[PDB]
Formats: structure tokens, C-alpha cells, sequence
């Protein structure tokens, strides 16, 4: 397997911070973060917005730097990392939930491209799905190299064309002064808002090691996560709020259409989805490879076929389902981190032989974290991450050995 799905990335295949910075910005530069940014924008004061977006994405940035640090220290995908805490076969459970929801998001994302475009152009929505997902599936066959190519192309155009569009929109609106006078008629609960920020990428963010395992230097992995999730996801949130405030449209590609920038709009839509969806498919192949021992390349292509032929169905009904399953993903992150923090020395080698088949305490910890998210007050994802990590740190030394 060229994606090294079954063991540590060897020294000659490692990559530098530049490629991994763009790959990860390619993940967060995504329309759904713009949409959520418009919700936060219309439901919060100008100060509350930047406080919620900055606090939330910094929490995201710290959570993902840990995972990226561990991914890079070891050269292991999230799924191989999970073998330490969940067991060799126990990890199939996180791997399927993480991988499956990403196949979900991929199909969703194919529809997010083909639907606006076929409406704007009259072209058959079905035909566009076929062509979009097929193109996106072919590129994932070529692995971390393809993700590097797409995002070093996509990310500059999105940041720069998108930023210019934000500038126009605040200018034509009366400038910053007008923007900071807009008032929500029904302000959003601040803690709900934090959950929406963190919740925009905690699922893909829990698979950070699948990409930054390629980094030679663990400290650089921390920089990648912060640049991508603190700075990058914030920028996407600002795009969405600016578009909501100036025009009632939270996707910057709707703003550009409003401004007569039709070609920038379609290009920015296609580039932001293609990068996020390729990451999704890539990580899902790694995840299903941990389960089946098959080539992650082959599985990624299979995942893209299924995701394409089911795109609309996933866009419609299965989004509430995709959000539901995903509630088990944050605790899985806290367990992995906590197990590394507790048992660093264990991670010195990738040694199948000292590993468990299944650690029931890991599964028990995930359930507890889910309960902590559903009951405890505060920020649901943070409570759900800390639920799994704290209860694992308590019960694993006791009930495992
Ligand atoms: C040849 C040119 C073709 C280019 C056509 C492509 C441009 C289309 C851009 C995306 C298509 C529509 O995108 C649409 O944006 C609105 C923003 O109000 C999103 O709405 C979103 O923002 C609101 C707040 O505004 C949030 O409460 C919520 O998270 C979400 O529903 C819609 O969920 C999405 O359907
Ligand atoms: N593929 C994804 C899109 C949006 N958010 C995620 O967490 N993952
Ligand atoms: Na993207």
C-alpha cells in the first residue's frame, strides 16, 4: 500500500510543513464552515461572533495539534494509533465510525457542488454528480501527493478571491461601521455557538494524524493544526458571516454571483469542496484499510463510487443521521490522546505483539463521553472529548490492568 495504511510512514516518504499546511487548510476551507459562519453571524453581536469563533477554533486547534503531534511523532494514521487504546480489533469500531461518516460527508459534499451548479446552468443535477464525484474519486487514488496538488492550488485562490469578495461586500454595505451596528433579533446561546464552531470540524479534525503523520518534525505538526483550524477555519467563518450580513447569503460563492463574479464563484465552490472531499475519501480509505487489510487506494476509490451514487440521498435524509453517529467521534479523540499521554513509552515502536485484541475500557470511555456531552452543561464537544479522556484515564489503569 502506497499510503502506508498498515505501518509508520518511512523516512523517505515524509513531507515538510508546507505541503501539510496546505493539505490541512484544504480541509477547513469548506462551504459548510461558511454556512455555520453565517448562522453565528446572524445570531450574535459583532464582538460575540469573533469571541465565539476564536475561542471555538482555538479549542479545535489545540485538540488537533495533539492528534497531529502524535501522528507525526509515530508516523501512524489515526486508525493505527487507535490500536493502542482500543485494541487491534477494537480499533475497527472507531475506524468505521470515523471512516463511514467521512464517506457520508463526501457524498454530501458532491451534492453541495452539483445542486447549485445544475440550478444555475440547467445542466442535469445527476450528470454533474457523476462527473464531480468521479473526478474527485480519481484524484484520491494518488494519495497524499494528490491532496498536496489540489490544496496548493485551491487554498490560495479561495483565500484571495474569497477575501476580495468579503472586501467588496463590506464596502458596498456601508463599511465596518454599518456591520457592527447590525443586531440579532434572537441572540444565539453562546455555548451553543461554541459547539457550532468546534462542531464544524471536530469529526475530520479527529483524523488529523491521517495527514500529518507525514511530517518529519512533531513540533511542525502543532503549527499545521493551528494554522489550519485556528486561522483557516476562522477565515471561513468570517467569509460566511460577512456574506450573511451584506447580502443574506452565507456562502462566499453566492456573494460572488451577487457581485457579478460568476467564474470566481464556481471556481471557489469547486475548489473548496474538492479539497475537503478528497481529504474525506483519503482518510476513509485509511480507516477501512485498518479493518480489511486491503489497499487504502482501492478502498478510497470504492468509497467514492458509493458516495457518488448516494450523494443526493445523503444530502437529504442522511445528514441528521451523519450528525448523530458523529457524536461518538469526539470521545474517540480524547481516548487516543489520553492513552498516549498515559503510556508514551508504549508508542516508541509500532509493536502489534504487545497490543490487545480489544480494550473494553476504551469502548466504555467513548460511551461515557457521549453521555457527558448529552448531559453536562457547557460546550458539548469539549465535554464529550473530556468525558472520554478523563474516564479512560481513570478506569483504564483500574479495569484494564
Ligand atoms: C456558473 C455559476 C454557478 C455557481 C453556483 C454556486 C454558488 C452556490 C453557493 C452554495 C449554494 C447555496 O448555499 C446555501 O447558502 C446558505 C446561506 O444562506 C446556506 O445556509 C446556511 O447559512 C445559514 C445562515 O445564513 C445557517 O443557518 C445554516 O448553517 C445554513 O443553512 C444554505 O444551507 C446553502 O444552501
Ligand atoms: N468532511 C468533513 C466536512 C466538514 N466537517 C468535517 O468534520 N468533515
Ligand atoms: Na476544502
Amino acid at each position: 500500500d502506497n499510503n502506508y495504511s498498515q505501518g509508520p510512514v518511512p523516512i523517505s516518504a515524509r513531507k515538510g510543513g508546507l505541503a501539510l499546511t496546505f493539505v490541512m487548510l484544504g480541509l477547513t476551507f469548506f462551504s459548510a464552515s461558511m454556512w455555520t459562519g453565517g448562522a453565528l453571524g446572524t445570531g450574535l453581536s459583532f464582538n460575540d461572533f469573533f469571541l465565539a469563533v476564536l475561542i471555538g477554533n482555538l479549542l479545535l486547534g489545540i485538540y488537533t495539534a495533539f492528534l497531529g503531534f502524535i501522528g507525526s511523532k509515530t508516523g501512524l494514521t489515526t486508525h493505527l494509533l487507535a490500536r493502542y487504546s482500543f485494541g487491534i480489533k477494537g480499533s475497527w469500531l472507531p475506524s468505521f465510525l470515523l471512516g463511514g461518516t467521512q464517506v457520508g460527508w463526501f457524498g454530501v459534499g458532491v451534492a453541495m457542488f452539483a445542486i447549485p451548479v445544475g440550478k444555475a446552468t440547467g445542466i442535469d443535477i445527476n450528470l454533474l454528480i457523476a462527473v464531480s464525484g468521479i473526478l474527485m474519486t480519481i484524484t484520491v487514488f494518488f494519495g497524499i501527493s494528490a491532496l498536496t496538488v489540489l490544496s496548493i492550488i485551491a487554498v490560495p485562490a479561495i483565500a484571495i478571491l474569497g477575501s476580495y469578495s468579503v472586501y467588496l461586500a463590506i464596502h458596498d454595505m456601508g463599511g465596518l461601521s454599518t456591520l457592527m451596528n447590525v443586531k440579532p433579533t434572537q441572540p444565539l446561546d453562546f455555548n451553543l455557538a461554541l459547539a457550532m464552531v468546534v462542531g464544524s470540524f471536530i469529526s475530520a479534525g479527529t483524523l488529523t494524524a491521517d495527514f500529518v503523520r507525514f511530517g518529519r518534525n512533531p513540533k511542525v505538526a502543532v503549527v499545521v493544526a493551528i494554522i489550519a483550524f485556528f486561522l483557516g477555519n476562522t477565515l471561513m467563518f468570517v467569509f460566511g458571516a460577512a456574506g450573511a450580513a451584506s447580502l443574506g447569503m452565507a456562502d462566499i460563492s453566492d456573494v460572488m454571483i451577487a457581485q457579478g463574479l460568476l467564474l470566481p464563484a464556481i471556481v471557489v465552490l469547486g475548489l473548496n469542496i474538492w479539497t475537503t472531499n478528497d481529504n474525506a475519501l483519503y482518510a476513509s480509505g485509511l480507516g477501512f484499510a485498518n479493518i480489511t487489510g486491503l489497499s487504502s487506494k482501492k478502498l478510497s476509490v470504492i468509497n467514492g463510487i458509493v458516495g457518488t451514487v448516494c450523494a443526493l440521498w445523503l444530502y437529504n435524509n442522511f445528514v441528521g443521521w451523519l450528525t448523530f453517529l458523529s457524536a461518538a467521534i469526539p470521545p474517540v479523540g480524547g481516548v487516543i490522546i489520553a492513552d498516549y499521554l498515559m503510556n508514551k513509552a508504549r508508542y516508541n515502536t509500532f509493536n502489534i505483539a504487545t497490543m490487545q485484541s480489544v480494550n473494553w475500557v476504551a469502548l466504555l470511555a467513548v460511551a461515557i463521553g457521549i453521555v457527558a456531552g448529552h448531559w453536562l452543561p457547557g460546550i458539548v464537544p469539549v465535554n464529550a472529548v473530556l468525558g472520554g479522556a478523563i474516564s479512560y484515564a481513570v478506569l483504564n489503569p483500574i479495569l484494564n490492568r
